[PDB]
């Protein structure tokens, strides 16, 4: 009704209202009231002696992670047995600061153009992909996580893919995908169907991530955390204990418990990078996941057929320069993604020109322009569902169609990398 | 087949009607009817009996003042039409874009816009909001405080509404009226009903006015558009080409600085929620954000300045525009602010007082910037300088030496702390 709200480990009888006290991993105690329950974990409210004194929910935390399919609550899901930890991690994000005071840095290498092109992702970044409902969002999500990479970090890499009010046929979809292709082998994925508890919806995300920070920080890697829909998130939200539309007051809060926990970790060694997934009658604000920038897709783009549908002009990386450049990728990058963006908007509004004036009455350098919009669209944007692009082979793909406009009309590259890169020198 | 173009309705027409049409321009092309309304209409032309004349606004300075209705017929009771052009609507009027990239300061006397995410001379800069929110609100704002310091050039608005109510048409009427703002303003009014061709025409009726007050009068122009989603409901609620994304194109390719250099035009078009559509197409240039969440907080104007964005504005800020320090000041309150956010989420977590002092003060200053940068009158109109002040005012709380993202020549200078 009015948070913080925490998850304990539904050890005795619980009753609504009642006042219990959580022992943090720290060895404190914080009060709280008992907002809602499953049938194994409580949702608490804190405030800030002889009562019920809970456990806060952990996560069986483990290397043996990698490779497991589990529910929200970290329940096997692929026949296998149970989790063997060798520590037992507070799931509320509240007996670990892995994170340290530093920007986030290198170079995250997704496969997709439209993102390791343009709007590069960054270590330690959260970097939302825009969507709505009727994309194919999950279809970019799941091709990120069969693809993506650190070029030659020696930090090893992870993926922690989290999916959450979802189908069975989607569940069956993604299990079959993360086996048969291998993905899975450097993954644990936590599946949260539609059906299961509300409550088990709304750990998920926590149990995500506290995994992601147990293999950042503890074991010196690189963990790209992915998660299907914050707006499913909302939702679920929204339907706990008292609740007439509309969100909690506590939402706002609430996303920040999520969206706070990621960035580079202490030592330097590992990282925690978020994607999450927000799809589009209720209203749900999530502003306050959008600090960094956000990945867009467009159903314009998906209407002639193109995948990805990811379009530039409105998507955004506000660390990219942090992540692209010499011995990160290469130094013509920011140029090459310069000279694109520039090109490309004003082929897009010579679209509009078109059809003010007609095709005919385009000045010869306009028509250039516009069929180079034209060449990004189906040359760069599209890209085959398991087609992994080297961000190499991505600069490449920039350069042949930059060839198409004159040379005296890329304003964005200097002499200096035209002589060197341009196909014609 | 081609372009879309509008024409006087001198008699009633069919369907697929190959029609014969004057332009503005005098030469004569042929089309089809794609819909009769019934004042205007809308043809697709041949090549780039019946005789009718494209559909034009009387294009003359005396336009300022006026309130018009959409079909440019004046609504004020004033008097008719008092043509000095006669231009066409398409957008073929003038071609009077100067390819160049825009350039200077345009002061909204909104801090989340001026400070944070600047609004430059010849931008298109979408507000993006949902309904139940207070765009219209801001959008009236920034029409009446907009101003363009250091311009020895005239500035003027042109505010166009869309698919509105008559309560929404006599609020903006008087408001424009009372605030001595209509003395500076073209405005176009289009009711949620009357009909739709007309909807269509509004923004093309705006943008030929801007375009012509701008480059035929060497002045800075601010268009804002007032609802876009409404334009793009009535687009598909008529005809069966220029289609929605192309559409809008035409729209979105209407802004810059023009031949001369001596104007410009500036574009504002609100965006709301929730149904279709997709007008990315009208986001490339940046974005200001209206967040449920701040309003729901009780503040005014409710912009969450992290998502915001102005990719255009360090062309607007600095030396001789603004002032020297504008971008420290706007780095590091974006630094802070950003920071204290996601310093809300640590608290919850953690616990008020499991929290650093360091920490603490960022929690306090992602506070004090919605309470007092964020927030403020529906009728302030804060000066540049006024924004950086009450920046570095709030500055203040943050331990001096936390400043990362300002040289040491500007906290010297203009800290409080060392006057
Ligand atoms: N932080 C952000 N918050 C909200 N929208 C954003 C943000 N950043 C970019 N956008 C843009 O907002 C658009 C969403 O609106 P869209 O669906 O295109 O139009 P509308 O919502 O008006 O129908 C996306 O295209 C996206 O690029």
């Amino acid at each position: 009704i009015a948070g913080p709200l925490i998850f304990v480990e539904k050890t005795e009888p619980v009753g609504y209202n009642e006042i219990v006290n959580i022992k943090m991993g720290d060895g404190t105690v914080r009060r709280g009231q008992v907002l809602d329950s499953s049938a194994d974990i409580v949702v608490v409210q804190v405030f800030e002696g002889v009562i019920f004194t809970g456990e806060t929910l952990k996560l069986p935390a483990s290397v043996d992670l990698l490779g497991r399919i589990l529910s929200g609550s970290g329940e096997p899901r692929d026949g296998g047995p149970r989790i063997v930890p060798d520590q037992l991690l507070d799931i509320n994000g509240a007996a670990m600061n892995p994170y340290a005071r530093l920007p986030p840095k290198d170079f995250i290498q997704t496969g997709i153009s439209t993102i390791d092109g343009t709007n590069t992702l960054v270590r330690g970044q959260k970097l939302p992909i825009f969507s709505a409902s009727g994309l194919p969002h999950n279809e970019i999500a799941l091709q990120i996580a069969r693809q993506a990479s650190v070029p030659g970090s020696e930090s090893a890499f992870a993926v922690v893919f989290a999916a959450m009010g979802i189908t069975n046929e989607e569940a069956q979809y993604f299990m079959s995908d993360f086996e048969k292709t291998g993905a899975l082998e450097r993954a644990v994925v936590f599946l949260n169907l539609a059906d299961d508890p509300a409550v088990e919806r709304i750990v998920t995300p926590r149990m995500a991530l506290t995994a992601a920070e147990y293999l950042a920080y503890e074991h010196g890697m690189h963990v790209l955390v992915i998660l299907t829909d914050i707006t499913n998130y909302a939702e679920a939200l929204r339907q706990m204990g008292a609740a007439r539309r509309g969100y909690p007051g506590y939402m706002y809060t609430d996303l920040a418990t999520l969206y706070e926990r990621a960035g580079i970790v202490k030592g330097a060694k590992g990282s925690v990078t978020q994607i999450p997934i927000l799809s589009m009658h209720p209203i749900p604000d999530l502003s306050g996941y959008i600090t960094e920038g956000q990945i867009v897709v467009a159903r314009e783009l998906h209407r002639k057929g193109i995948y990805p549908p990811i379009n530039v002009l409105p998507s955004l990386s506000r660390l990219m320069n942090s992540g692209i450049g010499a011995g990160k990728t290469r130094e013509d990058h920011k140029a090459v993604s310069d000279q694109m963006y520039a090109g490309y908007a004003e082929g897009r509004d010579l679209r509009g020109l078109v059809a003010i004036v007609g095709k005919e009455a385009l000045s010869e350098r306009d028509t250039k322009f516009l069929e180079f919009a034209d060449l990004f669209e189906d040359k760069f944007v599209r890209q085959g569902r398991n087609e992994n692009r080297t961000i190499e082979d991505t600069l490449e793909i920039g350069w042949q169609i930059l060839t198409h406009l004159p040379e005296n009309q890329l304003g964005r590259i200097d002499n200096k990398y035209i002589q060197k890169y341009h196909p014609a020198h």
